């Protein structure tokens, strides 16, 4: 059994064990900040340094993998509140899209909204070029972020939101569960076969993005992860 | 949204909120101690006590509801650790079978390993009467112990263990998250419709059971739960 | 090379190994509760019964020891949490202290909090009389409670505590590392002359105690050790 | 607080996690041997491949860890058993001296047994050019295999070996404890300011050598380890 864990209750610069892309920075309170609020198509992404491997063809066995993490969107005044974060999982070369316009890519995506990732989005603007639905939503997005479901949600400003996933291996199956500020939960489940969609080894981490007129605090809070391969 | 949560970082004897049925006891520090002992085939059972409305007959709805909490399971010297812990969901008039042998019953069902309720095992003895695995397991039960779904596990004498279910009404997905001492994580997940399987309003809750020559001690440590039902 | 090794998952009294002294109790689980809640300035004390040698006046010998164990501090209602656990080295002949006032003493000290022990103490209650630290701490005793150093340390209400002491007598220093329930771990050291400061023999053990508004849960959940004396 | 840590009950190539250099093997029991028996001056080195930020420059502090790991050295025939396994911390694009000679520089020095790491040191070969004592020992290297201060040991073949690190950053104390197949331990302490030996970021691993005489078996069975690193 080959167990990765790692615990953050609060982020630092240095710390050798994250990896920062495009506008992201660590406020005092050792909080993350994704995007850059001056910035016309903003994007920052944050992600766990090390690779995992979630799966290996020498036994063709997945890994199974349980985290939490909280994070705030907050509105700022002018600009309308978007566009979302985005949890993914990607190769181990991933990086922002070159020429990235952001916006309803969450920071993952092309113009088109096809990228290599899988993910859980928390999408805050309706854009009817990716299909959104019409309301705030959480989404399961594989190579796409035209979700392949999703499920209505609502974005209080300023509230705390904390999630947790949970991915089980044997039936392939990917659980949300999303706790909102008034104490209601939102879940969603899909199954994403990740050996048949991501290579042995992938990358963990946060994306948030905005555009010209659409702009909005992006903070990731916290995070903890364990993932658990049996090797046998 | 019809929301249900509670959350207890300890219990007291007298707390309303709860029901004890059979050889219940609260040690000092607010653990629960799920049986007795000194009792041959000891049953022991705690329960919220207000009932969970599961699913409406009008909208035909179903509720998603997470829940984690933590227990441990201790050898005793000249007795076979056994039985184990369930979680379970059953019938609001829901009792201890008449003339329970305990054992591998768990406390929740027949001579035959029959009943009513749907629950998560932490079975620790294998009963092959009930077609139990070779070794430690967890196991997904819909209305009797001869489990639906089991998964390898490993029960580590005095280890604090952790506990996330999540159930997503819309794919009826129950899938749970186990973390072990070590760090290891366990999964195992499993389609059961609430809907089919039990009444509107329910109860949930833990039992376990030992028997003559097999006892160990049953600690309940902490318990969160919320559920939302949607009302349209 | 005269080695003393032990190890105690759980507790049961008779046990002939362990002497209690003041208002100790063992819980059905195996615990060890040290104080008792319903008595003003209580003070209760585990001890390991056979002495252990650890130096000689013959060769000038001091033994070097290895130790770890698990506890477990948690609040009870209307009571401010004090007054914490000590684990302590003391001559043979050792006692609760006459006429002990229970308090910042720890059950191991006179009213000036001086005694004849050397001990590790993690201390949940401020006393400015003993010069305590403003926050709850780990410290070094040496014949007083009036520790030669601290070490800011928190104490979280029901988690498990893990500890592990070294003590090696070529350099005389005194580790400790304590694995908080998050995973952090907080360490202190010093140089403490145990031949200089203990007879030949002595006993090790543990001690907690209350005062009139201040009383909480003090369990000891298991112990192991060992020491070793090259006899040339 | 920043903290790293990880725990291996057993190893698996394609770990991103570990790193090999040299005649690293991995067996099918999960067991990490470091030297090829085949080959004269051999060396194999297991590093955790993330690195770890010992120190900051911005606040001053050192880290404290606490880790633990288990070795078993075997003999095999003709050859004499030689030349041990060394626990080490070396600055991040640390690797095998070039024209390493193997043998008593451990894999970590040059000929003169010069290098820049710490490290605790299980050597089972007298070496006259590094000071060595002339029975089995362990030592703490700060830069050099001639040992900053050593104490006799003995190397039993097949038996499987404990041990336990602490470093406590204030008295910037390195404690070690080895639990002997007999029970017996032993132990060693010095002060090594890391601040002042090791940039801010390193890398911990294992290191074996061998000579043309002098082959045996090398296994590291596992390892665990916590650095905690207060930020501010
Ligand atoms: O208003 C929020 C959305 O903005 C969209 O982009 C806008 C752009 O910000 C604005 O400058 C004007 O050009 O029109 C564009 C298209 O409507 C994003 O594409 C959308 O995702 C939100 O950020
Ligand atoms: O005998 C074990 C030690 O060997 C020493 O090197 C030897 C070499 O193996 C042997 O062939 C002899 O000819 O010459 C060398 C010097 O004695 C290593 O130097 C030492 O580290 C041990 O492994
Ligand atoms: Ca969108
Ligand atoms: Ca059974
Ligand atoms: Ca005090
Ligand atoms: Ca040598
Ligand atoms: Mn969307
Ligand atoms: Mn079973
Ligand atoms: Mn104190
Ligand atoms: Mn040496």
């Amino acid at each position: 059994a080959e167990t990765v864990s790692f615990n953050f209750n609060s982020f630092s610069e240095g710390n050798p064990a994250i990896n920062f892309q495009g506008d992201v920075t660590v406020l005092s309170n050792g909080n993350i900040q994704l995007t850059n609020l001056n910035k016309v198509n903003s994007v920052g992404r944050v992600l766990y340094a090390m690779p995992v491997r979630i799966w290996s063809s020498a036994t063709g066995n997945v890994a199974s993998f349980l985290t939490s993490f909280s994070f705030e969107m907050k509105d700022i005044k002018d600009y309308d509140p978007a566009d979302g974060i985005i949890f993914f999982i990607a190769p181990e070369d991933t990086q922002i899209p070159a020429g990235s316009i952001g916006g309803g890519t969450l920071g993952v995506s092309d113009t088109k909204g096809a990228g290599h990732f899988v993910g859980v989005e928390f999408d805050t603007y309706s854009n009817s070029e990716y299909n959104d639905p019409p309301t705030d939503h959480v989404g399961i997005d594989v190579n796409s972020v035209d979700s392949v479901k999703t499920v209505p949600w609502n974005s209080v400003s300023g509230a705390v939101v904390k999630v947790t996933v949970i991915y089980d291996s044997s039936t392939k199956t990917l659980s949300v569960a999303v706790t909102n500020d008034n104490g209601d939960i939102t879940t969603i489940a899909q199954v994403v076969d990740l050996k048949a969609k991501l290579p042995e080894r992938v990358k963990f981490g946060f994306s948030a993005s905005g555009s010209l007129g659409g702009r909005q605090i992006h903070l990731i809070r916290s995070w903890s992860f364990t993932s658990t391969l049996i090797t046998t």
